[PDB]
């Protein structure tokens, strides 16, 4: 049955006079290291010599190399691109893990493919949040968070539990709830959601945009109602509070409503459930991981390509035309993450 | 081409052309509620109008005058009809067409009424289509933020010739115009709509459905099944981050390199022939009125199948699996009470 923790099964009091190394300032690392501060933590940011370095200066942190930030922490988080954990683990981590010390990843990629590794004498844990940085800040701001899961791979000291979950409580997770999942299965569980969902909600996006254009209509429209306006990611959004029928029925007119279920359960052919089976056993049987460390040769050349060729695409020559027409309800985000 | 398209922001209207006139909103649900709170906020008169039934209610508590509908037409310059589109042509008929004023204007939100004919042109008044593209909720907290949601406008029938620049003042005062108004024929718009109604939103969510079905038949925790396809707000945050700044550039920000390699693998191949010719199917269905009788049959006896519908769709796995984990995860919600009261 599942262990769900809440702010009630969390307390700040395990990391009372410890200092944590947020390693990397990125998309979670930023969140981290800012939430962290803002919850009273002692945080200091290991980076290597890039733009993240400096933008961790500039909002304030203590900024070191890795090795040194290691060095000098009770608590080590992990937060940097799941393909470079090898060579930091081994050069910049593993010399330097105090004793009795915590390392936290926040997907569990490297503890599947065996490139972090329990060490005698210290606690391994995953923390892997269900949300990106932005969000989780905004959130954080406002009193709220998103959930997380978490694994405790190894637990010399036996505190690693508390440790890992005062981590959660601080940076916000324990608001919305934080579930025990294994390692393995988040690696598997978050891969599908990037490799099968994400690019096929993309796809149909851009399906119903290619058609209604194909049929006659104005593309600047067509972009609107197949996600521009806003109206098919607040459906979503609104989906997850309420569920996704009843959001249809809750907010949809009666002609609207009597659409949908004409044709709700009935779109999707037999490939889709076929092609979602072919991306998890992808997944699950290593060739993704394969693909993976093919792809970050040459610091992700092929990568570079396809983002390149992607805003290329009639979807987003329309996007930057649309986006140009229409506002787009924004929030100024300038100093999100200063104290 | 992109040109020719006609685009109204603020700059390009103004609330002059209600100075001294009353609004009548034909109804007080998802658009009618909106439109009311919206329009009194902006200093504009406003009146319901609204059968017997909680919405009429609604609409006293809320502060408005509230009338029968052929009253709220009998006092008014401008009626917004906000009503569902199989009920237009017998309120048109019966409480509209003989208390609409000498020079008064009436719009609808949606062309579908426009053309089946349930809604015409009479002798002496205007007739306009103002068609919001977005829901009721999001229309009021961006109005309340200096926002607002894009709209399409059609100009039908202009006797005063004054009708545009009234129909303008209505989409500034309502918010519209702080996003863009776009002018769009009502049978293109009809189409459109229904096309996002009965292709697109079910397939999204037959899409996350499918995602859910296959994690759980493949032994995946259920609850962790349902955040990742929807439930954690992952997938809705990043189609509304992707409305402000693309979809794969959301995937280029906001993605760690193993997401955007895994999201690259698969993006523009997860989908069969099947899923363009089926979308080619609902509309053919749409363009010819097949979907018109439809819906004519399914408002028999106040939509009856639709309730036994949205019952059904309850008990699906998917929304099973909503209540277990809505239940056991807290998500971000802010306080809704008021949020239409002056
Ligand atoms: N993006 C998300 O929303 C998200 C959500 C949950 C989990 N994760 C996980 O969080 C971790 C961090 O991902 P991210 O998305 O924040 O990454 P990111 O692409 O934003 O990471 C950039 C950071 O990594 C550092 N970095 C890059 N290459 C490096 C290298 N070779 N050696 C050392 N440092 C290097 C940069 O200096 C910078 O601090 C990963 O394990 C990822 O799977 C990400
Ligand atoms: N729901 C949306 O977000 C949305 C967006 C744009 C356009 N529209 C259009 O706006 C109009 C109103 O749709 P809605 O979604 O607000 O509807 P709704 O289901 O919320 O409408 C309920 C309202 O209609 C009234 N009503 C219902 N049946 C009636 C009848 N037989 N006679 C008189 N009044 C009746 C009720 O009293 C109440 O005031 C429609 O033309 C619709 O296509 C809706
Ligand atoms: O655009 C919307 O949000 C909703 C409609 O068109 C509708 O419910 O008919
Ligand atoms: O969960 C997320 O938001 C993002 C990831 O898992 C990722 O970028 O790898
Ligand atoms: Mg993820
Ligand atoms: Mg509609
Ligand atoms: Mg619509
Ligand atoms: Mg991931």
């Amino acid at each position: 049955n599942d262990l769900i923790y809440q702010d009630e099964h969390a307390s700040l009091q395990p990391l009372e006079g410890r200092t944590v190394a947020v390693i990397g300032y990125g998309i979670q690392g930023r969140a981290f290291a800012a939430n962290l501060r803002d919850s009273g933590v002692a945080v200091r940011v290991g980076n290597i010599d890039d733009r993240y370095f400096e933008l961790a200066r500039a909002e304030g942190h203590r900024v070191t190399n890795i090795a040194e930030a290691v060095a000098h922490a009770d608590i080590v988080l992990l937060l940097i691109p799941d393909e470079a954990h090898g060579a930091v683990f081994d050069v910049d981590i593993a010399p330097n893990l105090r004793d009795g010390a915590l390392l936290c990843v926040a997907h569990g990629h490297s503890l599947v493919q065996g490139d972090v590794r329990p060490l005698p004498g210290r606690d391994l844990a995953m923390l892997a949040p269900r949300m990106y940085g932005d969000p989780i800040r905004r959130y954080y701001l406002a009193g709220q968070g998103a959930p997380a899961y978490f694994d405790i791979v190894a637990d010399h000291t036996g505190r690693a539990r508390d440790r890992v979950l005062a981590i959660a409580r601080a940076v916000g997770f324990t608001r919305a709830g934080v579930m025990a999942l294994g390692y393995r299965q988040e690696t598997f569980l978050d891969l599908f959601q990037e490799q099968f969902l994400a690019p096929a909600l993309v796809d149909l996006v851009e399906t119903g945009f290619q058609v209604l254009v194909e049929r006659g209509f104005n593309p600047k429209a067509a972009l609107l109602e197949v996600y521009g306006s806003g109206q098919m990611g607040k459906m979503m959004l609104d989906g997850a509070d309420i569920g996704l029928d009843e959001v249809v029925a809750l907010q949809g007119s009666p002609t609207c409503q009597v659409g949908y279920h004409r044709w709700r359960g009935r779109t999707l052919p037999t490939a889709v459930r076929e092609l979602a089976a072919r991306v998890l056993d992808q997944i699950e049987g290593g060739d993704f991981s394969a693909y993976l460390k093919e792809q970050a040769s040459n610091d992700y050349a092929s990568l570079d390509d396809a983002r390149r060729a992607a805003l290329k695409r009639p979807l987003n020559v329309a996007h930057a035309q649309v986006r140009a027409a229409f506002r787009f309800p924004t929030e100024a985000a300038g100093g999100l993450y200063q104290a």
